[PDB]
């Protein structure tokens, strides 16, 4: 996108896990079916 | 977006399990049929 | 959006799970169906 | 994107697991069916 | 893209596990169908 | 891409594991089915 | 690309293990089914 | 490519194993399937 | 390509392994189907 | 290329192992399967 | 090429081993295969 | 090539083992099929 | 080829083994099927 | 070639063993399956 | 070929061996399979 | 050749043993199957 | 050949032992099968 | 040949065995298997 | 040939052994296996 | 032959062992198999 | 979907235009956020 | 859906336009938010 | 789809100008945003 | 899909011209986010 | 996919132009993010 | 695909202009981001 | 693919010009990010 | 493939051009990253 | 690949052109980036 | 490869023009960055 | 490759120019980058 | 290769040109950068 | 190779030319930068 | 090679032309740049 | 080679010219650039 | 070679010409560069 | 060579020019620069 | 060599001119540059 | 050598002219630069 | 040599001219530069 993103982490005292699945899906800009310039 | 995200973390005593799905879905921006500039 | 979003975690004693699913379905933008710039 | 991205780390006293999985899916610019740059 | 990326590290007292996937996925610029730059 | 990309490591007290791939996917410019410049 | 890269290392106190992949995938130019001049 | 790319080491106090792979796959400049200059 | 590259090494106390694979895969010009001048 | 390479060694306090594979793959520059300079 | 290249060594306290080969595979020109300078 | 070479020593305090082996395989200028002045 | 190259040693405090293989590969010029200068 | 070639060797303190071959494979110049200065 | 070479020896503390072998490989001139002057 | 060559010894401490073979391989000028002034 | 050659020697303070090969190889010249001076 | 050669030698403080072997092999000149004048 | 030869001596302080072999092999000159004026 | 050919002592402070083998080879002008002035 | 479609023409008497534009929209099957199998 | 649909033209005595666009909308079929197949 | 589709033409008397796009829209299947096979 | 397609033409008293652009979009079958068989 | 396709013409008594294009867009089977067989 | 596919042409009164463009898009199998068989 | 495909021809009173272009785009088969056989 | 192709021509009354480019793209088969088979 | 493939011609009554192209691109078999047998 | 090709030709009655490249690009079978069998 | 191939001809009423280039490409067995036996 | 090839001629009524390639291209076994048998 | 080949003539009513060169091209067997039997 | 081949001519009612060129290219054995039988 | 080749000829009715020629390229065994029987 | 060779005439009604080049090329056994039975 | 050759004549109704070159090329046997028996 | 040859005649109803040169080339035997028993 | 030769004659009706030249080259046997028993 | 030669005539008609000439050419048996019995 035109912007950023971020994340942070920092300490635990045991185990940690830790799954990320960032924008799952198809568009992010423009999707056009079909375009007409000019007709007659 | 036109604009940025974020997320923190900090600590624990103990086990954690995190799971994270940003933004599902297909659109972001925009989805059209079809145009027409101009007809006769 | 046009608008940014957050998260924030801290510290607990014993174990935590965490699910975290964002903005599920289609649309963030606009959906159109077919448009015309001009008719006789 | 016209934008950047970010990650942090940082300490922490036991073990660690992490998976990481960024912006899946199709597309991220502009998909056109067909064009027409005009008629008649 | 036209913008870059980061990353970071810094240390831990125990073993860490790390795997990471950047944009998995086909598009990040502009898929044509057809286009037609003129018809009579 | 138009930009760079970056990375960082640093130390770390025991044994650590890392696993990279980046830019997963066919296309990153522009993909074109068929073009024409001007029929008659 | 029209950019270059980076990466970093630095020490560490005991074994480290690094796997590096980068740019997988058939793309990062142009590619074009087929073009036209010009017809009639 | 038109950009150059960069890497970095220095040392550490114990054994590290390291593996590298730049840019895999088969396109980094632009494929064409049939030009034609102009018929008729 | 246009453009250089770059490396370093730099000490370490025990030992270290190192395995190094630059630019694998088929293409860095252009690769051309077939070209016409011109039909008629 | 039409641009040149580097690397760099330096020293180390015990055994280095080192594995050097440039630029695997076979084209770096052009690659035509047919071109006519003109058809009637 | 069109260009040189470089390389660098410098001491060590222990013993090295290093392997090096440059660009393993066919092409660094031009490959045609067949080129008509023009008919009727 | 149309472009020169370099290689670098200098000492060490332990044996040194070395293996170099520039520029493995067939072509560096221009192969070609078949080349046709002219016809009809 | 229309340019030059270069070596270095140096020296070491104990034994050095170097085995060198300059541009090994059939062709360093151009290779030709067959040409035609003109045909009726 | 029409170009020159460079070596340098320098002092050592122990035993030092050397192989050198230089422009390993056939073709320096021009191969040319058949060619045909006119037909008709 | 149309240009000379070099060699260089200078002292050593203790025994050398030296092996060298330039340019193995049959051709540094043109090879012509079958040439014609002129057909009709 | 149409230039010259070159070689350089100086002293050494300890014993020394040489063994050089320049220009091993059939070729240095021109080899031709069959050649036509003309035909018909 | 069309230029000369060169070589030195110069002292040493232990045994030397050389052995010099110079141009092995049959051709350093032009081989022809068969030449044509015209036919019909 | 039409060019002439040279050899250098100089002093040595303790004994030194030389062996020298110029120019082995067949032609320094031009070999053909047959010529024809011309032919009807 | 159309050129000479040349060598050089001077003094040694300890025994010293010479072998010369100048231009072992058959030709100098030209060979031909037979030779056509004119036919017909 | 065409030309001449030298050689040099000059003085030696402990014995010395010489031999000299001369141009040792069949042909040092022009090989002929059969010659033809014309045939009909 | 588990269905066909279906369409039709036939003629007319004076020029027709036309434009066809089925299932505009994401979806034909099931989206779905998140689903859990069981939890203790 | 689980059944189909079905369209048709016929003819008439002038120009005619006709502009289609069917089932715009997301969803055919099932949306969930999220599901748990059972706690405790 | 599970089912096919069809389409349909037949003749007019004049000019006809036909413009077809089908099934606009990312999915036609299943999207998941995450799944857990079963948690403690 | 698991089933096919049809298409039909048939003759038009004029000129006649058709673009036709099916199933433009992402996905026919299945984009799954994250999957996990099973956790403890 | 699992099916086949099919197509028809058959004539018209003047001029006909036709463009056609197919399954244009990414994915006709399954994307995955990532995947685990199993967690403790 | 694990189907084929199928064409049809058959004759015309006047010219007839045909273009024709299959399966535009990355993927006809599976994409994957990252594979786990098992941890711990 | 695991089938074959077809195409037909057939006649016409006049002109026909065909252009085709089958299957563009990367790729056919599987394309994996990275795979793990099995961890701890 | 693991299956063939086919086509067909027949005659026709007037002249045809023909063009025909089969499976432009990368990929057949897979393309793999990185693959482990096993670890700790 | 592991099947063939075929091609028809038959007459014509005029003048005819063809011009094919077979498989236009990299791979028909697998491209791996790094494969390890074992890791500890 | 693995199967057999096939060609067919005919009579015709006025001239034809004929274009034939088959399998255009650089692999039939695999290419490995690198592989392992076996570490630690 | 481990199959055949095959051709065909037959007669034609005028003119017929032919030309045919097969398997154009580098590569038809397999290209290593390199390969290791087993480490440690 | 391992199998054998084919060629077919045939009459024809007037006159034929024939201009025929086979297997333009460097490889037609193994390329191998370097390989190890085992290492400590 | 490891197998045969054929051609095949026959007549013709007029005059007919034919060009015919097999196998271009560097490699038919095994080439290999440097092999290495076994290492410590 | 470990097989033959073969040719063929037969007759013809006026003039024919043949040119012949058969396994053009340096290798059709085995190309070794270097080999060692075992290090320590 | 280890294979024996063959010929044939048989008549015409008008004039023939044939020009042949056989195996034209360096190798047709084993090229060496250098073997190591054993080194310590 | 290590196997034989074989020809064939026949008769003619008018006039023929031939000629006859077999097995041009250096090459139709073993070069070895330099080789070593052993060392320390 | 380890083997024999053959040829044939026979009968020709008018006049007959036949020209044989057999094996031109200056190796049937080995080339060895330098063979070693043993080293310390 | 190790086995023979052979030729054959045969009559002829008008004149015949045959030219024949066997074996044209330096060496059927082993060229050798230097060879040494053993040393120390 | 070795082995013994052949020829044969037979009659003809009219005149005939024969020109014979067998082996013309330097060597039938073996060529040594310098041989050495044993140093030391 | 080691072996004899034949030859063959037989009656003629007309006129007829033969010339030989049998194995022009230097050696038939060894020649050696120099050879050394043995040193110290």
């Amino acid at each position: 996108d035109a912007e950023f993103r971020h994340d942070s982490g920092y300490e635990v005292h045991h185990q940690k896990l830790v799954f990320f699945a960032e924008d799952v899906g198809s568009n992010k800009g423009a999707i056009i079916g079909l375009m007409v310039g000019g007709v007659v």
